[PDB]
């Protein structure tokens, strides 16, 4: 069900902006901070299951932003090419390759 | 306006994923195709003042994210490194100073 991975983190980090404060604070309490489902059922002072609920419907909606979007997906293919990049700086013609792939996957 | 139909044009691409059916519709009418208010509202058999709102909340919700996401700026930006990459191809230490400016825009 739910899991905390790094996926998540990434997630939030680019589509937090588009979700209301309290959708927010759900994630930064559940995923940055690390607190379980029953800590944050005592900081809001509601059942454990609303706060389920709210943290996997939200957590729905940033996978909905990746699939739309696709910053993380972006993001980590060309994360993958810089470092390869980074390891032939001396070749034109890999550099100039690496310089298509990264317009391509745009 | 021009400015906001200019706008419309740049970052239609980057978040039209984003809209339902009928925000993406309109806005492709009225700002991608030219159509009138009144043109609209009848092609779909709808209310010009609901069509008026709708666009104009689409309008101001499209530059939202682009404000919050900065896709059209950053993939701007990304186009013109990688141009300028392609102008040092034979300078390594160049093309490091690039890739470097590439990850501070991630």
């Amino acid at each position: 069900d739910l899991v905390k991975t790094l996926r998540m983190n990434y997630l939030f980090d680019f589509y937090q902006s588009l979700l209301t404060n309290k959708q927010r604070n759900y994630l930064e309490l559940f995923y940055l901070e690390d607190y379980s489902l029953s800590e944050i059922a005592d900081t809001f002072n509601v059942s454990r299951q609303a706060v389920y609920d709210n943290i996997r419907r939200t957590g729905d909606l940033v996978e909905d932003y990746e699939k739309k979007l696709e910053l993380y997906q972006k993001f980590e293919q060309r994360r993958e090419i810089y470092d390869e990049m980074k390891q032939h700086l001396s070749n034109p013609e890999q550099i100039q390759r690496y310089i298509q792939q990264l317009e391509d996957l745009e």
